[PDB]
């Protein structure tokens, strides 16, 4: 009977991926919010358990009429102890919600990247380890890191890449949620994005060609969904539940 957790989707093409499965494996009940069908946002947070937040073909700069809404709605999950997890345009949403900014990046990155996360305890729990990881990057811009978050990971081109706010809310730059049919669908929906691509700027130094994205990728996808259980694992350890005060037997 736990209330579900809200997944906010911007287009139809970024669903929950591995996040969705996590949560069905664990018969936590999830209900989808598509924002780009204006589906309507709950007036109260605490209709939910937890507030997840996918990516989607936008910046979050844009001028959408549901950004208030939902920027609002960030803001008082935060204040209920509601938690809160950010994918990729849902990190940046989380940190814009909270004080942060949202700018170009110098450089984008497209495919895997080298990542190390920094030597923070939150790292540790969060992530599980401080070695290198590997992670699923398709962007364009970067959050700051909001007021009260401690930085957990970073890249070489976009030091940004995840951070936590009080020990409950967790937002990534990088899609910790893929599954290889997805990259599939991805490079086949905007193959000129990528290195050699027709929109592709070449100078570009972390933009990958759909042949390296597609290389080893059911092995580097498995390795991936190692690490991102372990971070849901430990976001939904922060859901909302109604304590009981009797039984019903």
């Amino acid at each position: 009977s736990l209330k579900p957790v809200m997944i906010i989707q911007f287009s139809a093409s970024e669903g929950p991926g591995h996040f969705g499965d996590f949560l069905a494996g664990e018969h936590i009940p999830f209900q989808v919010l598509r924002m780009d069908r204006s589906d309507p946002l709950p007036a109260e947070i605490r209709d939910c358990s937890g507030l997840a937040m996918m990516g989607g073909p936008m910046s979050a700069n844009d001028d959408l009429p549901w950004m208030p809404t939902l920027l609002a709605l960030i803001r008082d999950a935060v204040a209920q102890r509601v938690p809160v997890i950010g994918h990729c345009l849902g990190g940046q949403l989380l940190a814009k919600a909270m004080g942060g900014e949202v700018t170009d990046s110098p450089h984008a990155e497209i495919g895997w990247v080298r990542a190390w996360p920094q030597h923070v305890p939150q790292a540790l729990e969060w992530l599980g380890t401080w070695d290198e990881l590997e992670l699923f990057e398709w962007h364009y811009q970067t959050f700051s890191i909001p007021p009260g978050a401690v930085h957990i990971l970073r890249s070489e081109h976009c030091a940004n890449q995840a951070y936590v706010l009080d020990d409950l809310h967790i937002g990534f730059q990088c899609h910790i949620e893929m599954q290889a049919h997805m990259v599939r669908e991805w490079c086949s929906i905007s193959p000129e994005e990528l290195k050699g691509g027709a929109e592709a700027d070449p100078a570009q130094p972390m933009v990958q060609s759909a042949v390296e994205i597609l290389r080893d990728l059911d092995v580097r996808i498995a390795t991936l969904n190692r690490w991102a259980e372990h971070v849901y694992a430990r976001w939904i350890k922060g859901l909302q539940r109604e304590g009981h005060h009797h039984h019903h037997h």
